[PDB]
C-alpha cells in the first residue's frame, strides 16, 4: 500500500548466547531474507548476494556486501560498532547519513560454519523498516533452515510474500 | 443517526498568545481526542498516534501523523500554512483535494514543553466536521488534563461519547 508492518518488540528478538566474535567473522552468503519492506518480485527475482564481516582492531566490524545489482556488481561497505550486549551494533558514523535517526543490529543466532540469522532495524525520516537475514557459509538451503527461517519471520508478522530466497547466482559474489 | 453535530463559532475557540513558531514544533503524542464525527468504539478503541510538526523555510508547517490502523503503520503528510493569527493554519495545496472547501487550524493553548490542545474545522462536500486533539509531549495524562480538556470539548457541544482517550501502544509511533 503505502503502508508498513510495525517492527516487532525487541523483546521478540532472541540474542545469541555467548556470540563468539572472530568465530562469526568471514564470507556469509544471504539464502534467506525478510522484511516489512522486502517483497516477492517475480518479474526480477532477488538474486542472492554475500555479506563480509571483517573483525577490526577495536573489535568493530567493517561489513562489506557484494551484490549484483542491474548488470554489475555492487559494494555496500558500512561498520558495525558494538551494543550493549555481544552480538548487538549500532551503525558507526551515523551522521554520514543525515537521514538516520537509528540503526540496530541484532545476531538472533548462529553456529558460526553452518548458518545464521540476523535481525536489522532502523528508523528512518520516520519510517521504521526491520529485516532478518538467514546467512549461509555456503549457498545450500536445507528444508529445515528454511522452514525454520519461515516461523522466524511469520514469528514477527511477517507475511509469506514478504519471505525471499535469494536464487544462487555464484557471479560477483564468489 | 445521518446528522452531525454543529461546529461551534470561532468566537468560541481560543487562541494561544504570542504562539512561539519553533517551540510548538516536534514530535506531539494524542492523549486526548474529540470532535462531532469522532465516536467511542469499544469493538475496536481508539489507538494512540503521534503527530509531527516540522518547522519549514517558509514558517509552514510540514506536518506528518503516523498512526497504527489495521496491522500497518499509516503515515499522513501535509503542510499547514500560517493563518491571519499566529498560531492560525490553513490547509497547503487544497486543490489537491477537490472535495475540500476550507480547512483551518487554530491552536487554542500550549506549552510547548508538556501538553498543548489543538481545534481543527473542515467542511467537505457539505459537511462540517471538527475536532479537538489533546497534544502531549509524552504518553502521560494527568487527570486535571483529562478533565480540563472533556470541559473544552462540552464546552463546544461535544457529548461524553464523542471525547475519547487513545490507549498508549508505543509502536509504529516511537
Ligand atoms: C573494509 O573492507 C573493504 C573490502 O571488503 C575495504 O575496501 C577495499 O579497500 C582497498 C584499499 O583501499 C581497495 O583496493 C584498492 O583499490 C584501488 C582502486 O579502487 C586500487 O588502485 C588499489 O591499488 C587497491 O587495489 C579495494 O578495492 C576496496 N574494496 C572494496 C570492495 O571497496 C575497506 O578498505 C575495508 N575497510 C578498512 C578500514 O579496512
Ligand atoms: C515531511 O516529513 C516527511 C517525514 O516525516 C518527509 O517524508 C520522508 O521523505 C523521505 C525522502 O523523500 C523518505 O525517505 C526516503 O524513502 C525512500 C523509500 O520510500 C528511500 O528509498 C530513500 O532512500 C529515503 O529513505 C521518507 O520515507 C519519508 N517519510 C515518510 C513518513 O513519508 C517529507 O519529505 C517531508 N517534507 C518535506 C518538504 O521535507
Ligand atoms: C542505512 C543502510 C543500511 C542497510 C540496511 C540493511 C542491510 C543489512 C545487511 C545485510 O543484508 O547483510
Ligand atoms: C483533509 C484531511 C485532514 C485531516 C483532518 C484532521 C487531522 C488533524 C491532525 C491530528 O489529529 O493531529
Amino acid at each position: 500500500t503505502s503502508d508498513l508492518i510495525p517492527a516487532p518488540p525487541l523483546s521478540k528478538v532472541p540474542l545469541q548466547q555467548n556470540f563468539q566474535d572472530n568465530q562469526f567473522q568471514g564470507k556469509w552468503y544471504v539464502v534467506g531474507l525478510a522484511g516489512n519492506a522486502i517483497l516477492r518480485e517475480d518479474k526480477d527475482p532477488q538474486k542472492m548476494y554475500a555479506t563480509i564481516y571483517e573483525e577490526k582492531e577495536d573489535a568493530s566490524y567493517n561489513v562489506t556486501s557484494v551484490l549484483f545489482r542491474k548488470k554489475k556488481c555492487d559494494y555496500a561497505i558500512r561498520t558495525f560498532v558494538p551494543g550493549c550486549q555481544p552480538g548487538e551494533f549500532t551503525l558507526g558514523n551515523i551522521k554520514s547519513y543525515p537521514g538516520l535517526t537509528s540503526y540496530l543490529v541484532r545476531v538472533v543466532s548462529t553456529n558460526y560454519n553452518q548458518h545464521a540469522m540476523v535481525f536489522f532495524k532502523k528508523v528512518s525520516q520516520n519510517r521504521e523498516y526491520f529485516k532478518i537475514t538467514l546467512y549461509g557459509r555456503t549457498k545450500e538451503l536445507t528444508s529445515e533452515l528454511k522452514n525454520n527461517f519461515i516461523r522466524f519471520s511469520k514469528s514477527l508478522g511477517l507475511p509469506e510474500n514478504h519471505i525471499v530466497f535469494p536464487v544462487p547466482i555464484d557471479q560477483c559474489i564468489d
